[PDB]
């Protein structure tokens, strides 16, 4: 029945409002011209991250980025217990659904902070440039690059939240992730969360035609991102033996 | 209007029917479903094979052969896709030459089973084992079997692979193409045809459409993590001016 796929979705929404505090809708808000109840302050050069830190190198924004990420790490893990079914499946196979899922989903909703000129930072009060990004140091001028290409794309599919609550909860529940001991449970769940995101996409976009099969197919350009993200952190290891990283993420990481 | 859908679907399977020689379900019939009549030449150890200049390097070689002969199927195929001689030449051109790699490993899962490969006309099988019993060249051809098995498992027939193929070729976002709307046209038209195509083919088979949709970012990387040993293979063979007109078609 639809009536069964249209309460998952809403039940899917309603988690993720609760275990993401920077929504897309928020984000939205602050990047246009719009409501400015708050505006963010700009970082775009050096001086102007001094004055930065005052109402809100190369090397702290990457620490300060690992720190979100192991921050958003946390945040996903809440919101996949959420998932209906996933904290019945065997241990093994939640932890590894979290290992490979939550990278894929951190640049899923990254996106949602970005437009083509920059990103929003500390839950919106900042926004840093692209420019400024693109012109640090040596192997970290690099990092940013490949997600702001992904999000301008991904951005002109123009979710919103609750579509993205149950785009998010599919990729969790893939099943074709590597090591899983039990996959038919975990593609049973999500043949199920695939109808109820099919249902929304046409309910809330009837207009976009085959939106369904693009955002699907977007799900590559997520794979490439953590691909050459991984690789670079292995290149950064070596250059700046003194730089730590943050277990939690390195765990993630094989 | 499920007509026209219909009316393309049908126009594709045909099409695929005449570019294709080796299709699905004759391959499946020559497998391990046995159709037992002529049976293929079986090769699983160095002696089957010479039955069948060094050995590993020959057969990495003889597969660069059959690749450049599927190309020239997909191109022939590509052609009667409709609008696509339309677009832009070049767009065209950029179509093909990004695409070609994911229909070859496509249609190769449907010479394929989990314990060997399809080879030449069918009337050769080549084990999945001897196989990996290689060079550098062993691991050339085990991620294919293994995106193979998974897709296999999706029992999708000729007439649904038509329509998947088309949806590869036309995808819209290859590297330096001009026109995009009018491929992207092209391939939303042609995703609502494989829709239709899978519900009525597959009536029992719950979200399949999407599970098909998502093995095309399998398609992908086994793409990109082929031509990153396709080049070790320049780390490998080097100096000769034996091949240059052979180097040269390839
Ligand atoms: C044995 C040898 C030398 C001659 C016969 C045979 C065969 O299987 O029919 C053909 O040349 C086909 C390919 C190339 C062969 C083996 C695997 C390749 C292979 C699977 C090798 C991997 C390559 O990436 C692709 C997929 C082409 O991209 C090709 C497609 C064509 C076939 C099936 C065979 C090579």
């Amino acid at each position: 029945e639809s009536a069964d796929l249209r309460a998952l979705a809403k039940h899917l929404y309603d988690s993720y409002i609760k275990s993401f505090p920077l929504t897309k809708a928020k984000a939205r808000a602050i990047l246009t011209g719009k409501t400015t109840d708050k505006s963010p302050f700009v970082i775009y050069d050096m001086n102007s991250l001094m004055m930065g830190e005052d109402k809100i190198v190369a090397i702290r924004i990457f620490q300060g980025c690992q720190f979100r990420s192991v921050e958003a790490v946390q945040e996903i893990t809440e919101y996949a217990k959420s998932i209906p079914g996933f904290v019945n499946l065997d241990l093994n196979d939640q932890v590894t659904l979290l290992k490979y899922g939550v990278h894929e989903i951190i640049y899923t909703m990254l996106a949602s902070l970005m437009n083509k000129d920059g990103v929003l930072i500390s839950e919106g009060q900042g926004f840093m440039t692209r420019e400024f990004l693109k012109s640090l140091r040596k192997p970290f001028g690099d990092f940013m690059e490949p997600k702001f290409e992904f999000a301008v794309k991904f951005n002109a599919l123009e979710l919103d939240d609750s579509d993205l609550a149950i785009f998010i909860a599919v990729i969790i529940l893939s099943g074709d992730r590597p090591g899983l001991l039990n996959v038919k449970p975990i593609e049973d769940i999500q043949d199920n969360l695939l109808q109820a995101l099919e249902l929304q996409l046409k309910l809330n976009h009837p207009e976009s035609s085959q939106l369904f099969a693009k955002l699907l197919q977007k799900m590559t350009d997520l794979r490439q991102i953590v691909t050459e993200h991984v690789q670079l952190l292995q290149v950064i290891k070596k250059t700046e033996t003194d730089m730590s990283l943050h277990p939690l993420l390195q765990e993630i990481y094989k």
